[PDB]
This record gives C-alpha cells, sequence and structure tokens, in this order.
C-alpha cells in the first residue's frame, strides 16, 4: 500500500474535525486519526477503561465529532494511555487483562470507532501496590483484542514495553517512532518498514517545509509504509504537509479553509 | 556487491559437497548452496519441519557434508518446500505460523546453518480440511523467522504466493527467477535487480555453454545482483559454469578434480 499518514490530536485541546481539512490527491491527507488518549486505571483489583471529560464528551457526540471524518473516509481510533494509577498495559494479571481488553473493544464498538492504539506511558508502574514489573499482560492484551474485535486496527506507538510485542507484531498494523522531528532508520518489536512509521512530525512545534520535504522523502525512498504526526492543532499548517506531499508522495497537500474550535 | 551464484542441490541424489569443488578467481564460484529440500508438514493442527533421511542424515552428520564448504566460505541454506499435506507457508495461522518459525529457527542454530531458502510449491492446499486460500501467513513467516534468526540469510524461490510478499522484502536477501535457462528481465514482489536472480540454469539438463556466456553478460550488464542454478549433479559441468565465469565476470571458472558420491 501506500505510505499512510498517521496523526494524533491531543484532543484536551484540539477538536478532531481539524483532521479532515488537508487533501491530497482528492482525497484526505490523513489516513487514521488517534483520538489522544482514553487511559487506563487501576481501581483496587479492576483493570477499567477512564474517559476524561473531553474524551468523554467526544465519544458522547460521535455523530458531530467523529462520524464526518468516517464520512470521509478517515479511520478514528481511540488512544489508550497510562494514567498514574501504578497499573498500565504491561502489569496486569490474567483476569485484568481479559477485563480491561473487553472494556475496549466495547468502547470501539459501541462508538463506531475503528480500533485503538496503544501508547505504554504515564502508568507509573508499581505505585498503589500493583506490580513494578513486567507480568506480560502486553501481548496478551493485544491477542485479546484481536481476537475480540476482527476487522478493527491496532497502532502501536514505540515507547515503554513494546520490545515485548514481537511475537504478536501480525497483529498490529502499524507503529510509531516516539520523537520528534528527526527520523530513525529502524523499527521498534521486529516490525517490516512497511508497517512503521520510522518519522513522526510535531505540527504545533512544526519543523520547516525544507526539512520535512527531506525527510519525508527518505521515508518513501527507503521503504517505510508510515509518516506520524503529533498534536495538530486548529491554525493551517499546511505549509508543513504539503512539504511532505512534494516529498513522500510527488503530490501537494492543500487546506480546505475549516477551522474547527474546541467549543466544549 | 557483485553477482552472488545461488545453487539449489536436489539432495535426494547429490552430495551437497559437489558445489565446493568450482574455483573462480581464487574462491568458491558458488556463494550459497541450497540443501533442497526439508518440508513443511501439516500434523493436526501443528505445522511442523519434516526432514526426509536424506536431508536428516546431511544434517547428522554436518561436519562431514556441510562444515567443509563453509570452511571455503560457501554459506549453506536449509531448503524449505510443500510436501502435499495441504499446508503451506501460505495457509497458516498464527500460531501455527509462530511454530514453524521456531522449528526452523531451532534447526538453522542446532546444525550450524547460514539461513533458509523458501519455495512455495506442492502444498497442495486445501487438502485435509486445511484453508484452501491464503491466509496472509507467508509474510508473517518471513518476519517470525527475520526476527528469530538475526543474520541469517533468507532467499526466496520465486514460485508460489510470493506475489504478496513487497512488504517484507526488506528481510529477503535474494529472489530466484523460477524458469530455467532462459532469462526473464524482470524481479518480484518489489525486489530491486541488485538482489534479484532474473536467470536460472538447469545444471542437469544444461544447456550450451555459448548461451551461458551470451545470457550471463546480460545479467550483469543489466545490472542485477545473481544467477540461479537448479540441479547440480556430481558430473564435472565447469563447461557451462566457464561461460557464465566470462560472461557475468570477465574471468574463468575451473575444476578441482573432486567427485563426491552419495554413499548414503
Ligand atoms: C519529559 C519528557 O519530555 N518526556 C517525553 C514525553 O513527554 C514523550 O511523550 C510523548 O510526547 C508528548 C509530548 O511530549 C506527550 O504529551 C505530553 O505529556 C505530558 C505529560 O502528561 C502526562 O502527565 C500529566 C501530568 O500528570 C500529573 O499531574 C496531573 C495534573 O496535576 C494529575 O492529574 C496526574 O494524575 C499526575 O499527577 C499525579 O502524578 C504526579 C507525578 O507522579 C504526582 O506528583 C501527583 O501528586 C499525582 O499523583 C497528565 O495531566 C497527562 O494526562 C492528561 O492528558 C492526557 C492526554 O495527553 C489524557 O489522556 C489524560 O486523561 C489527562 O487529561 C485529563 O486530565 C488533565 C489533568 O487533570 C486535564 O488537564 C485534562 O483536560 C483531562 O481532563 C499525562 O498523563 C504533558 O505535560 C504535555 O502537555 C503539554 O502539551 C499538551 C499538548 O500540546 C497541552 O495540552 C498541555 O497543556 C501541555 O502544554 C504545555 O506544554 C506544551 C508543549 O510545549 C505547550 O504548547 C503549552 O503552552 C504548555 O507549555 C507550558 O508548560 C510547559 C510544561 O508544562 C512548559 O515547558 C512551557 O514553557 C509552558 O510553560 C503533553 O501532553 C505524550 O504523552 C507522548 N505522546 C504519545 C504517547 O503519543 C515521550 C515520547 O515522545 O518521550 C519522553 O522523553
Ligand atoms: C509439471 C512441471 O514441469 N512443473 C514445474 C515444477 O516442477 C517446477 O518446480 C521446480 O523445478 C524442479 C524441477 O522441475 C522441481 O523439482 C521436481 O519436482 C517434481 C515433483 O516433486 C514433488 O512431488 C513429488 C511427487 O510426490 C507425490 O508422490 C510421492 C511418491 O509417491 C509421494 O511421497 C508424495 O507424497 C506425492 O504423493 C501424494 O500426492 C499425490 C499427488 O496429489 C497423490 O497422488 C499421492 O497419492 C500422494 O497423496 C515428490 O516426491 C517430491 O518430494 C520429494 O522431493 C523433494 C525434493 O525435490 C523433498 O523435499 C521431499 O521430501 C521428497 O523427497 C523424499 O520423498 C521421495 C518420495 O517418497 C523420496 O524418493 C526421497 O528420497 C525423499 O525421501 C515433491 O514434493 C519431481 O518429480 C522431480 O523429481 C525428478 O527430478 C529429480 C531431480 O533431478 C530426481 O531426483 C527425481 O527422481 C525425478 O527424476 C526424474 O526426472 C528427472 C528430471 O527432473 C530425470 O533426470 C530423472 O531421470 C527422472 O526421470 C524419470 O521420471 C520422469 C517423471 O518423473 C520421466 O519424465 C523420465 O522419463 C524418467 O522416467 C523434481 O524433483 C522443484 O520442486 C522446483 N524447484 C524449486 C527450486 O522449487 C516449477 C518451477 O520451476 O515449474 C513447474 O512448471
Amino acid at each position: 500500500t501506500g505510505i499512510k499518514n498517521i496523526v494524533y490530536i491531543e484532543v484536551n485541546d484540539i477538536n478532531p474535525l481539524n483532521a479532515g481539512s488537508y487533501i491530497m490527491d482528492d482525497a484526505p491527507f490523513f489516513d487514521y486519526v488517534i483520538l489522544f488518549a482514553a487511559n487506563i486505571r487501576g481501581v483496587g483489583s479492576d483493570a477499567t477503561l477512564y474517559n476524561n471529560p473531553n474524551v468523554q464528551y467526544i465519544l458522547d457526540h460521535k455523530d458531530t465529532l467523529i462520524k464526518p471524518l468516517q464520512d470521509k473516509g478517515i479511520k478514528v481510533l481511540l488512544g489508550l494511555l497510562g494514567d498514574h494509577t501504578g497499573l498500565g498495559f504491561a502489569n496486569m494479571n490474567s483476569a485484568q487483562t481479559e477485563q480491561f481488553a473487553t472494556a475496549v473493544a466495547n468502547a470501539v464498538s459501541q462508538y463506531g470507532l475503528d480500533g485503538v492504539d496503544f501508547a505504554d506511558a504515564w502508568a507509573e508502574y508499581g505505585r498503589n501496590g500493583y506490580p513494578s514489573g513486567s507480568t506480560g499482560s502486553f501481548s496478551n492484551l493485544i491477542t485479546a483484542l484481536h481476537n475480540k474485535m476482527p476487522g478493527k486496527t491496532i497502532t502501536v506507538f514505540n515507547y515503554g514495553y513494546t520490545s515485548e510485542l514481537t511475537g504478536v507484531n501480525s497483529y498490529i498494523d502499524y507503529g510509531i517512532y516516539a520523537f520528534f522531528n528527526s527520523p530513525s532508520w529502524s523499527t521498534g518489536f521486529g516490525m517490516p518498514n512497511s508497517k512503521f512509521a520510522p518519522y513522526t512530525i510535531n505540527l504545533n512545534s512544526a519543523p520547516s517545509a525544507a526539512s520535512a520535504q527531506l525527510y519525508s522523502g527518505q521515508v518513501a525512498s527507503k521503504g517505510y509504509g508510515a509518516i506520524g504526526y503529533y498534536d495538530l492543532r486548529a491554525n493551517n499548517i499546511v505549509s508543513v504537509l504539503n512539504g511532505v506531499a512534494k516529498g513522500a508522495f510527488k503530490s501537494t497537500c492543500t487546506y480546505d479553509g475549516n477551522s474547527y474550535p474546541k467549543n466544549y
């Protein structure tokens, strides 16, 4: 397949509809949009899925804040992030793993989402009486979600206990390099180049169009399958994306004019 | 990197040591020798690696039948072939893929081999209740094996479900054109010319030396990186190989006199 553009939107600040305002070759520039993020939270022995008031609002208003992206062909994923309780993706027991995977699959079904993204950061492993080290639950969680959501996408931000995931990487559609604005010509957890983004642009502290065209052209020539983006804002950042369009796609990217505020 | 000579030996018939008897520029003429072939066999739900008595004899006698080739700098790969059970590289489920990848990696480690060659032929897909069509496992099998045996070689004979392998071709060192004694100036699964043999000689039903020199010169001048060979026997076939040496390498090939019988 062609190179996919995968964007994480910090929905505490930014209306995710802005991802749809960018066009390349009569199609959306962005292929995947990650609502960053819902949280795993340990609560006693339970492994819970927690949506903060901004995420919950977007899910509660899926017809107006998610579906128009999906109407254009964009796949919308629920981002998943640690949240300082001491329990994260990599230190659950068998019951907690099954419980968390059930919650996530039910949320993806209930809100008509296209899958999920895993970002193993900020769990603060070991706090509040949970194990301080890995139990092996991270691979089992991927496996459980693959069995529960056939046909849906799983992406992994390459940070935290991801080195453990090599054995289940056939269940993972894309991996994403964790540092911004400079490429690293490798992949994590054994992913082939065609399933990895070795270059990830911070669109808030944005690099120049010249740098984006330089590196995006190298993404294509070296045969990688994706480019990552983090923290798209509500300003028109097409200068940078047009650099990527010229570099990786031999094309151009334009703005449709729609700037969507976060009135919630 | 110069042109590599890659030879498949039908070890049901031929002692593989014969590949070491040919010399070009004070080095082995052949760079890779494939022991053709171990098999994938479905047994119930298991995906198994089966070595027939000739293959198993060679592996059990690695010090006398494999190591002398490796001492000369020749790389020796285990050939992998379907075997009429209905299960093959391209129709496994995830557990079978992991299971077969593990069995192959372990044999490569146990017998001190330099890697493997995949020939997706003779599986008879769909026999014995196995899936009749592709599951997508061929690409995952290459990924799983690359991750399990780092620093080893993977070659792919361009026959069977190989059109699926474009996404993992960075894990494949060489692809081999599947038909004999006439070049086809293209490659499979997105491979660059430098990683492909577009010309494969049958050394049993051998072409003329003049033919071999004509076509091998075109291999070099068109920028390809390998030439393939099938069914080297125990007779002195240097006349053909010297034709290739004159064509592709602007040199000569000689025989060292050693004819090794299959007394096993
Ligand atoms: C160090 C380093 O660098 N590191 C790195 C990393 O970082 C990375 O990662 C990646 O990347 C990215 C970027 O970087 C990231 O992101 C980021 O993050 C961060 C962090 O976060 C986290 O944490 C936090 C905190 O927490 C704490 O606190 C809180 C409050 O208080 C609480 O609550 C909690 O719980 C905690 O606490 C606890 O703990 C502690 C400690 O232990 C203790 O002490 C206590 O006591 C307790 O216990 C948090 O908050 C978060 O979370 C949140 O969010 C999320 C999303 O993100 C979600 O999911 C969740 O849910 C949450 O949300 C919710 O909540 C909140 C709170 O409450 C609210 O607000 C909301 O609304 C909701 O409701 C986490 O966990 C951070 O910080 C950041 O942020 C930033 O950015 C953003 C975007 O843009 C924004 O929005 C914000 O605001 C901020 O801003 C800032 O910065 C920026 C940038 O530049 C700018 O623009 C602005 O302007 C600002 O600035 C300012 O400030 C700064 C500082 O602050 C300075 O510098 C400047 O100058 C100025 O001043 C971000 O977000 C991420 O994560 C990642 N990514 C992915 C995964 O994809 C890595 C990799 O790359 O690497 C490393 O190296
Ligand atoms: C058609 C066409 O053409 N096609 C093509 C193809 O072929 C190709 O491919 C490629 O190339 C090459 C060449 O061609 C190849 O190779 C070949 O192959 C073939 C086949 O094989 C396969 O199959 C077989 C059969 O099977 C069956 O049977 C058996 C017995 O009985 C059984 O066991 C089985 O199972 C099966 O059965 C089953 O199934 C069936 C069907 O379905 C049914 O019916 C039944 O009932 C059952 O169920 C087989 O056998 C094989 O296998 C084997 O081998 C392998 C190696 O190769 C291994 O791996 C395995 O393991 C095995 O071995 C084992 O076993 C056996 C048996 O038992 C024994 O014996 C041994 O020892 C061990 O143990 C497969 O699978 C074949 O046939 C061929 O062969 C031939 O050659 C060789 C070499 O040189 C030799 O050695 C032999 O012997 C033969 O010989 C012959 O021929 C030749 C020439 O070649 C000559 O020289 C001689 O002399 C002879 O002749 C004779 O005969 C003929 C006929 O045969 C006639 O013609 C004449 O005249 C005379 O008489 C070969 O091998 C390959 O494969 C590939 N390559 C690669 C690299 O891959 C493609 C491509 O090119 O194309 C297409 O087109």
